[PDB]
Order: structure tokens, then C-alpha cells, then sequence
């Protein structure tokens, strides 16, 4: 069946490349916390191991709405760890950090998602893509008040 | 009490009028909805049984939020049988058709809901009227959502 | 398949045309109910809007559960403006009556629908048919529940 | 102590065979069920896996209700293999039919249970004995309103 | 407002006659259980304690349920000491039984009620009444039910 | 078993003959309570048939506390109509009078309640007796917040 | 940490201002309704003591959502009378009005917070932040809803 | 599809033999423990009817876990009154003995399962099949609790 | 109505009086608190973060049981900025000090409302009011149990 | 930090030695009925199983509410078996008593517990401490409704 | 602080280097289950969106289960997409199959875990590690559980 | 009556000592983890307040399974501070530690729970008893998953 919402086929792929990365970001920065979570020693590792519990059981839900709104814009949603890699613009960590470079690890994490979202909204101004344009600010909103709340740790 | 809501009198039944509209397509919609998920036969019964459900499930609450916002613009919410039809652009279906038949005409259904909301926004960008335009969006990312899992099924 | 329930097909069509009335009877009750909690205003809005919420709800549950018995006697369930309009005996209210003139009309569809539940006994008293007596009878029970309390409010 | 309730000895000795033949019956449906549910295998299995699971959860609470039932009117409830197999009126199927016939076989026994349920009404349209009426009216329902479900799948 | 359910003034004065009879037993049962459950002693203190636990909190909504149709009928219910001395037929006890007394006199109780609710049937064989016929069946049930539990301990 | 909880046996019945009369006047309020919720009629049918729904179910939970009360006392609690007849200082309402009327006698019965209340804390200054003294302040509590929620709606 | 989330500093600081405001006038109308809810009275209390509940109630969340975007765009949060009061535009009520007084107050207080959301969006306009602007476009929305049921009881 | 799990077609069929005689024991058991459920009386009727009915409701859960791991092992799972009674170690009983007569009974039954259990494990010490060994354990664990507390009934 | 709770007018207006200090240090602690919440960083931000939110949300309940206890003695409850400036012993915090500084505020804080509490008690002795003292017994309860908490944090 | 809560070291001092004391003899009656719970036998096993663990799990909170007041006194609360030996007014039981015997014990242990409490009241009648006035009174109204239901069974 | 668990360090890194094969098993076999969830199409899309719906949420529990288990033994756990591309020997799935080829796939992952995990029990037997032996005892379970429901889809 | 469950006299109760010893130090390292909640203070009390609460309400369950092992094997459980104190390897603490302190105590408590479990698997490896082998695998499970959360704080 034809896809008659209102948004060209040309327009649909483009869009669906940026939430492609907009899911790569999230979904690496979902594991990265679930790793830090695992991981984490020290004296604040009560207080971290839950704050990151919180975190990347939010962000679980988040890659679902994300990958989601690809499927309803007719494109197939990304889903394996080469996929990721090639689209994520989050370095990853390999071993295992002090609590303090976790927490700042993290800022920077939910500071590069929020990068790729506003990277979206030029795309969306010429085109009419309502919907993903809210997503898209939900995302955002998460991304800068998880930002406070890690980056208070460090003050 | 007179309203002062940063919109006036002119503007506010003109949205009221683009909002009725909607609410005669997501009402007849959700009447469609619940009239397939009573009388779809078929080995596709059960699946469709209850994806039927949820949707007229979600269009109950809809009709209500649609509703509720013509009247915080100050109009009466149209609510008969015959204002509806009068400005509905859903097709009715008086017979009982195929399950495939079924999911199509829900599919054109989702699309003709959001065809809708996209007519109301040239009237919103004149003005501001920011909660009538979230409230389209909500309606467009639910619609389009449901069209992409309706139409996986004809594949 | 066939069905063997011990009613015969002519005689299941007969009760599912009474059931197609009282179906038609309780879904214009249900919208016009639902008109009103929109639509009301006065000294009792807060009560009133509260009371047709609970009474719209309830009947969004009794179409289906009429619904269904239709469908179980093995005929189709009615599902469109066009098929409610000519089956049902409760007229519409297409503009906004005063508070009180709302309790009354509501009193009314009360009424109303039990009489038509009323009106399939002499059918059911020939064929032996005991879950859809049983069906009239948990309906004419809500509506007079339902017009004792709404008329409570005119004494 | 004595047992006044308004029904004799006698007649409670024979509503409580009747009711012996019911439970036997629903028991029998129960375990066929339940056996249908472990066993169906094909592309229907998600579907009929979980809507036979219902069906056996629902007859587990009706067995409850009949024994009871039973025990209110004075007398013992059966509840062993041989008991159930002698008053039962469903044949069991010991191998492993494939997915239609296996909702063929239960809608059957769904008509099965209401055949017995009529066969207890005459016994009580002489005496008085409105619960027990109550009950088969009810068990009644269900049945029919599942053999509308599982036919449906046969369409 | 007039009242035009189809039973009219005399009959359901009646009927609401024969139900003020039946909510007098019912509330004077309530308050014996809930006089045996804080007075009961003895090995079997635990188990009479949780059991009329049971039963008056069962009886406490039974006796809104009954006094509920009274209004439905349109008379008003009658709640005062006098009123449900003078309807009552359970007698009274105002000292305190063995534990096998007290279960001896709830029995009695139970079918004290089923009585009276026996009592009201031929004047709804003539009125068809079905609501209240519903109301006395469920009653007749629960109260038949809770005689053999309650018998069962005096074996 | 001998009760040794530092209060002799005389002193305990003499607190348990005044908690008599303090469940004698709530038990004589709870029904009147629960008589108003049925019988109130009027234009604030939903609201007062609500508040007095909420009052008639925190007073029967009051009778059980007292009514344990008196049985930790070890004595009985009496629980018959002619036992709370002969104990109570609150006086029945056999008629149905309008809901103005219904408010004040509920008012008047909050405050016969509190004075029945004060009228024990004399002998529990010449009888250590802490647990029940905060049995009395928090029903005195509870009365005089309905006291006030009943009187503002005369204001 | 610096923060890096696409808006600069002086950006931040205009914008933090904006919602400060917004925080006082929504701090100050929570205060009001629940200073209304304690002090109405009248033959509306029950009705409207539970109506000022649900909106102080749903203030309550909103002050911690406006408060913590400020946060998130790194800036400290105002929470003292002193603060409040300057930047509110909410007229304090020393006095206890007329419960149709109070009604009309806070449809003002409402409004009022309309306003001081709808000043905020022009500076939005030149920076794009979108998190903000959602904010305050559900404010709005809230409190347009709550404009139309207040309003409505004084028709 | 293949089964590849690591057991061999010859090896699982046995360990599905082996779990069928523990599914016909523990379905034997249920219905039994159902049975005197219903059936118990005298003095310990409260506890014991209470007391078998968790007991059923447990095994209820169990047989659908011996099942399944019978599917997961590739076999169709027993499922009727003539495989059960063949398979099948427990004495049924189809009369109604005396209260610690179906204590007595219980326990025998719940030892018996551990012996059919037991019976399994040489079996299981020749075959890595390590689910199949943690679901014995676990059946072994409930039925050794329950006896020690059935025949703490006999002490 | 009058009110006849055995308080005079003048006697009840003097614990009143006491009641509205204590209800405005409840809420400018509530108030402070919830400031800290919002404000308050570094490494305990989590911790602090959380621990404050349970605090603030108890005082909002909290406020609302002191205001209903004035309203409850006849009189009306204070709401404002000005009321609370006004009738508070407790200083605010127009800053965002260092944890450990809004730690021992708050610390001080709990011992503030602790002495205000206290006051009141020389005047219930010489006025007969056991509902008010069990109030103020109940907030010194909870400030002490929180600063027990609190100072722990800087032990 | 500081304890300004109004109460002087050396009586604070004093409080706590009173509350240990009380802690000691909650906490040997917890780990009593804790253990009569795993070990009583008879034909009792199944009420006296339950009653104990009722009795143990309220104990279990009652442990924590009085050292958590010893806290907010500004002292340790003990906690191991040589401090509770010392502390303890209660004997343990070191064998297995016939049922009727654990049922005294346990009676004994309740009036123990209301003694010790009992004990404590001139030490607060010299220095002012409500909140553990009211701990006190609240500890003997729960052993004091123990009692009574742990004696009833020995009638 | 040293580990003393039982366990020499030897040992403790062999079976953490098992566990580590586990989790990147678990971890592949998570995100392609939910890889599928989004992506599959047909007329099988609702049944299997939400079967793999329910494989994915249990996975992403086992996920946690393993990574902790790694971490009480000592060693940290792996989190990376390097990490699971170099550990797993779970094949990678990089296009969108029929829903068929899926359920195949899927069915070949259930059966790699339970080889990884099957391995991993020479280890344990030399060692005494209980712990872990029942972890991959539950995973196989869970797995071999899984197999049977997929495969019966394609019988 | 007899106990056969596949375990001889002598057998049995060896192992019944040696879960006496494993209770011993279960409710040992129980009483001492709650000591520790109540009395721990610091910049850590409250993160080690609620972490200590999710440990000593975990091992209040624990106890009760070890206990009722014991009961089902044909033992009495032991009970009393003697009893625990003898049997114990757990160091009781007099004291009132740092909180650093705590934590290495309460690590080395999870420990030696653990030896006393390895302890009891030679024997019952020469019997056959896999529900108390379970029993021990899951203790041992919880307190090593515990031990690191614990000794993760001190790194």
C-alpha cells in the first residue's frame, strides 16, 4: 500500500537518514550508561549505580519511539552494532574510568544527541514533518535536564 | 466571563470550525474502528480482534481532547449524528468487508484524519494558537504510527 | 461452520433485529451523553460533567457488550451513523440545552432504551434464549439506576 | 444441621445431578483445552496458544463456581477421572489434531456444555431455583460467546 | 418528573414493599455477624473472626445494592432502627453464644433471608419486574452459598 | 487466661460501659449517614449523595475500632438494635426530610459524637487509660473536620 | 562543567528570566487555589473544594517542571516570597471572598499565566530553543482547559 | 525445525517420559486437592478449604511448567483422563473421607511426587539436562514444604 | 451554623492564632526546602536532590492538615506571601548556599517549627483541645525524626 | 551538629535508656513469635501460622519505629543479642512448647511489653516528650489488641 | 577489600571469560530480537511484533542478570559494540528478512546461548561455583522455552 | 504420621544442623545490618541508610526459607539469641563504627555466610537433597552479588 501523509518520498528518506543517526546516538549512549551502570566503583557508586539505572532505563524507551517514527515514515530502522558504529557520533569507551570521567562522559553524551537532533530541524523547516519535529524536542528536553542533573555532580 | 486568551473572537471560531472538522473525522473513524473489531472474520480474527481494540480504544480518549479544545477556544463541540456526517471526509462502510479490505480502509482512514489536521496549521501560522497546534501534532504522530502498523499487515 | 446453540437461524435473526434497536438506542444514548459532559455549563457544570463522564463511559461499554451479543447469535453488529439513525427511537438534541433541560432528555433515553429492551421479552418468551434475557435485564437495570439518579436532581 | 433454602431433598438431589453432568462436562472442555493449549503448533500458534490460555483460565474459575454450586444445594461435588468420564458428554481426543480441527473440537464443546446446560432448565422451570437458573444462564453466555470467537478464526 | 419505567405506582409500591422486608433482614444479619465477629471466642476465634469478617463486609454492600432499587422504584428506603425492627424476621440476640450457636444462628439467618426473597417472587410473576427478580437471585446465591460454608463447620 | 494490662476489672468496665455509648451514637450516626445517602434528593443530589457515601464509610470503620476497643477491654460490644436504642443520645430521623435539614442533623450529630467523647476523658484522668484516650481525640478529630466540611455548605 | 547544548549564554540567561517569571505567577496561582480550596464556603464547597484540589494539585507538578528548565538551561531557580512577588503579575487576595468571586479570580489567574507564556515566545523566535517553547505551549494548554471549566460555572 | 538443545531424540524422549508421570501425578494431585476443597467439612472446614485451595492453585501453575518443559523437549504433552490415570502413581479416591483422612491423603500424595520426582534424577545423572533437573528441584522443594505442613495438622 | 464543638468563639480564635504561626513555618520550610531541592549541587547532588523531595512533598500534605484544623475551629486559614512573611519565625534563603549549608538550615529549620509547636501547648492546657494536640505532637514527631536525618549528614 | 529539640542531654539520655529497654523486650517478642511461627504444630497449625506471622511482621516495623525514635533522641539504638539480653524483661523460650503454651507465652509477652511501656510515662511526665508519648500509647493499644485475640483462643 | 567467596582469582577470571562469551551472546540476541520487533512485515506483523516484544524485555533482564554475575566474581563486564562484535558468536543480521527467515534466525540464537552456555559447565564442575551453574541453568531454560514457541510457528 | 521424602532420620537431621548453622548466621548478619541502618551516620547515611534497609529486609525473607527448610526436613528451628549466638561465625559488633568500618564488617558477614553454605555441599553431595542444595545456591548467590555492591564503596 501507498504512504499518503502528506510527505514525498525524497523528503521521508531524508528524514529517516537523521533519526537514523538521531537512533545511533541514542542507542550508544543506552549502552555506554548501561556500561557505566555495571561498572562504576567508588564511594558514590550507591548513588551512580541507581542515577544510570534511571538513565538508560529511560533511554531503552527512547531508541523504541525513535526507531518507531522511522517505521511510520516507510524505512527500515537500523539495528546492529555495525550500523550503529558507522552513524553514531559518540565515542565509545573501552575500559573502565574513574566515576568522575563516567559523569562527564555522560554530559558529553547527552550533549552530542541533543547536536544531532538540532542538526534535523534545518530539514524540517522547508519540509511540514510536525511530528518528528516533537520527537525531536522531547529528546531534547530529556537530554538537557539529565545534563543538569550529571553535570551538578561535578560543580 | 469573556475570554482573553491571546486570541480573539474571529480567529477562535475559525479554529473551533477546522477543529470540528477534525473531531467528525476521529469520531467517524473511531465508529469504523469499533465496527470492524466487532464484525472482522477471518484466521486473522484474533490479531485483528484486538489491534481493532486498541485503536478505538486511543480514538475514545481523542474525540474527548479535540473536544475539551473547542471549548477552551470557546465553541460548542458538535456531537450528533448528522453534524458529523455533514463534516466528515471519512467514507462510511454500511457492509461487512474482507479482513485485507478492513485494514485498507482503516489505513485511508489514519491518512484522511491527518489530511485533515494539516489543513488547520495555514490558520494557526496567521495567528498563535499553540495548543491547537500541539494538539495536531499528537493526532498526526498517533495516526501515522497506527498507518504504518495497519499497512505492515499487506505486505 | 455451522452453529448449533439451540436456536434456529430465522429465530437468531429475529432477536439480533431487537438487539440492533437496543444496540442503536444505547450508541445514540452514549453520543448524546457525551455531547453533554462537552457541552454543559452553569452552577453545575463541575457535577454534571462529572455525572455524564460516568454514564458515557459505562454505555461505551454496554454497545459493546450488545455488540457482541449480536455476534454471537451469528449476524452482523451495526456500526454507522447511517444504519444508528434509522434504528434508533431517541432523537437527537442538535444544539445546547440549559442544564436542567439535559437531565431531562437524559432522563428520557433512560426511558427510552427500556422500553426497547422491554419490547424483545415477547420474542424471547416463544424462543428459549436466556443469556440475551439476561443482557436486558443488566441494562434495564443500569437505566433505571441512572434515572433515579438524574432525576433526583429536578426534585 | 438441616438444610431449608425452599427446595426439597429430592429436587435438590436431581439439580445436583444435572449440575454433576455440567461440572463434568466443563471439566472435560477444560482439560481438552488446556491440552490444546500445550500442544497446537503451526502459524497460528501465537494466536491460538494465547487465546486457548483464556479459554482454560475462565473454565478453571467455572468449575469452582459448579462445585460450589453443588455443595450449596447439599450434595458431594465429583472430581476424579472416572467420575468425570462416566457423567461427561464430550469425548477427549488423546493424539494431536492439527490447528482447524483443534478449534473445531472446542467449538463443539463449547455447544456440547450448552446442551447440557438446557438440559437442566426443565428441572428447574417445575421447582424454584433461581441461582442454579442464574448459573447455567451464564455459563451459557461464555460458551456461546466463545464459539462466536472460534468459528470466526474458520471463516 | 414522572417515572415511566413500565411498572407503575401501585405495583412498585408493592415491590418496594417486599424489598424494604428483604434490606430489614439483610441489615439485621449485618450487624449479628458483625456482633459475632467481635464477640466470638474460644479455639475457633481466628477462623469465625475472619469469616464474619467476611460476611458483613459482603453484607454491607448488599444492603446498598437492595436499598438502591428501592429508590430506582421510586419509594424511599428505609433505614432506622424501627423501621427494620418492626420489617425484620430475624430474631435478635442480645447476649452472647457459644461459637456454635453463633454459627448455628447465622445459618439460620442466611436461609431467614432467602425466605423472605422467596416470599417476593409471585408478586413479580405478575408484574415483570426483571431487575428485582436479578437483585433476589444474586442475593438467594450468595446466601445459599454461605449457609454451606457455614453448616459445613457443624459436622 | 486472667487479664493483666494495669487496669482492674471494675475500672475496665466502667471505660468499656463509656465506649458503649460512644459506639451506640456512632453506629446511630453511621446509619443515619448511610439512610441520607440513599434518600437525599434535590439539585445537590451528586454532591451530598457522595459526602455522605465518604462519612458512612470512615464511620463504619470507626464502629470496628471502638467496637475492639471495648474488646481489649474484655468485655463485649453490644451490636443490636435495642442495645444502641437504649445507648445512644442521638435521636433517628424516620422520615425523609430535605437535604438542608439532612446537613444539620448531620452537623448536630458530628457534635453529639464529640460531647459523648468528652463526657469519658474524666474517668480516664482517674484511670490511666492511653489508648483509649486516643481512640476519643481521634474520633473527636475526625468529627469536627466533618462538622466543619457539612456547615460550609449553609454559609 | 561549561554547557554546550546550542544556546549561548546571554541566550540562556534572557530565557531563564522569561521563565522566572512564568514560575512566579504559576507559584503565586498555586497558592491562591489552595488558599480557595481551605476557605470556600457556600452550597458549591463540596464541588468546589475538590475542583481547587485538582488544580493546586496539578500546580504543584508544574512549578518542579518550569523550575527545572530553568535548571537545565544553568541557571538557579527562584523560591522565596520576596522573589515571587516581584516578579509576579498575580494579584495577592488577603481577604476571603465570595465563592463566585473566587471562581472569577483565578479564570484572571489564569489567563494571567497565558499572558506572561505568550511574552516569552518572541525571544524563542530569534534563538531556537524548543524544549522551552514546548513548556510553555502545555502551560498554555492547561490553563486554557482550566479557563473553560472555571468560566463555565458562572454562565 | 531440528531440535538442537544438546539432548538426543532418544534421550529427551525418555526425560518426557519421565516428566509425563510427573505431569499425571501432579494433575492427579491437583484434582484431588481441588476435590477436597470442595468436599471437606466439620470444625476445620475454614482452614482446610482455605488451605487446599492455595495448595490447588499452586499446582494449577505447576502442570503448566511440567508441560511446557515437555514441549521445550520436542513431545506432545499428556493430556486426558485415560493417559493420566495410566500414568498416574496416586490412589485416587472417590468417595469423601473424614477431614484427616484428606490430610492424611495429601501428604501421601505430596510424597508420592517426590518419589516420581527422584525416580527421574539416575535418568538425569546419565544426561546433561539441567532444566529438567532444577524443575524436579523445585517440585521436590514445594511438595516437602507442603507436606511438613499438612501433617503439622496431624501432630 | 453555630458551632458547638465545646471551644468558645474567643478560646478557639486564640489556638487559631497559634495554629496560623505554625501553618506559615510549615510553609516557609516547605517552601525553603523545595528551593533546595531545585538548587543545590555537588557530589551529594543525588542524594540531597532526593532527600529534600521526600521532605517538601510531606510538608505540602502536612499544610494542608494545619489549615484544615483552622478551618475545622471556625476559622479562616492564612494564603499568602504576606500572611506567611507576616506570621513566620523562619528566615528564608534569597541565595544558593553550599550543601552543607542548606543542610544545617534545614536542620534549623525542623527545630523552628519544633519550638512553634511547643508554644501552643500552654494554651490547650488551659483550653480543652486533644485533636490540636495530637497535631502538634504529630509535626514535633516527624521535624524531629527529619533533623535526626539531616544532621547525620555532617557527623 | 547541635539537638536544640527543647529537651536536655541527660533527659534525652534518660528516654532512650527507657526506649532500649521497650526495643529490647519488641525485639525478643519479634524473634518469639517469629519462631513459635516456624514451629507450632497440631490442629491449630494453619490459624496460629498465620495469627504468628501477622503478630511478627508488625513487630518487625515496630522495632524500627522505636529505634528510629531513639535516633531522633540523639543516641545509639542497641542491637545485638548481648544487648537485648540485658535490655529484656522477656524470657525466650529455648524448646518447643505444646500450642496452648505459645499462646500464653504470648499473651505474657504482650502485657510484657505494655509494663515496660507503662514504665517509661513518669520519666515523660517530668521532662515534656509528646511524640514518644505517643509512640508509647500506640505500642500499648497494638499489644493490648494482641492480647485479646491471642486469649480468645483459650477460652 | 580482598574477595574470599570460595573461589581462588584463577578460577574466578575463567568463569568470568565464560560469562563474558554469555553476555555478548545475550547481548546480540537482544538487540536483534529487537531489531525484528521493529522491522518485520506481513500478515504475521502483529503477533510477532509483539512476541519478540516479550523476547527482547526478558533479554534485556538477562542482560543485567549475566553483566552482575560477572561483577560478584570480580571482573568487570563488557559494554561495547568492539567488545560484543569480538565476544559473540551470534551471527549479525544487517538487512530486513521475511518474517519467516526471522523466526528461523531467532530459533538459531536460542540455540547458540544455550551452546555458549553449556560450555561453560566443565568449569564449574572442577570448581564449586553454584551460583553461576544456576544462572546458566535458568538461561537455558528460558531459551529451550523460547525455541519451542518460535519453531511451532513454522511446523 | 511418618516423613518420607526419599531422605533417612539420621541423614536428615545432619542436615538440619548444618542449616541451623546457616540460619544462625543468616539472622546474625540480619540483626547486625540493621543495626547498622539506625545507626550509621556521615555524608554517606543516606545512601547506606537505604542500602542497609534493602539488605536487612532481603535476609528478614532469607530466614524464613532457611527456617521452614529446616521444619520441612523434620526439625525444629532454632530461635533465640542463645541458640543463634552458639551456633553463630558472625562477630557481633557492641560498637557503634565509622561507616567505612560498617561496610568492610558487613562484606566480610556476606562472606561468611557464604563458608557456612560451602560447608553443608560434601554433605547432601553423599545424600541426594537438591532442594536444600538449591536453597544454598540461592543464599549464596545473593550475598556475593551483595559483596560487591558492599566493597565497590571502598575502592
Amino acid at each position: 500500500m501507498e504512504i499518503n501523509i502528506g510527505i514525498g518520498e525524497q523528503d521521508r528518506a531524508a528524514i529517516a537518514e537523521g533519526l537514523s543517526r538521531l537512533l545511533a546516538d541514542t542507542y550508544t549512549l543506552y549502552l555506554k550508561t548501561h556500561n557505566f551502570h555495571w561498572n562504576v566503583t567508588g564511594p558514590m557508586f550507591n548513588t551512580l549505580h541507581l542515577m544510570f539505572e534511571g538513565q538508560y532505563t529511560e533511554l531503552a524507551v527512547a531508541v523504541d519511539d525513535i526507531a518507531e517514527r522511522i517505521r511510520a515514515l516507510g524505512f527500515p530502522a537500523p539495528g546492529t552494532y555495525a550500523a550503529y558504529a558507522r552513524l553514531s557520533s559518540i565515542k565509545e569507551e573501552e575500559g573502565v574510568p574513574e566515576a568522575e570521567e563516567m559523569i562527564r562522559q555522560l554530559v558529553q553524551g547527552q550533549e552530542a544527541v541533543v547536536r544531532t537532533a538540532r542538526s534535523i530541524f534545518p530539514l524540517l523547516d522547508k519540509v511540514s514533518d510536525e511530528p518528528t519535529a516533537d520527537l525531536l524536542t522531547q529528546r531534547m528536553q530529556v537530554h538537557e535536564k539529565t545534563a543538569w542533573m550529571l553535570r551538578s555532580l561535578l560543580a
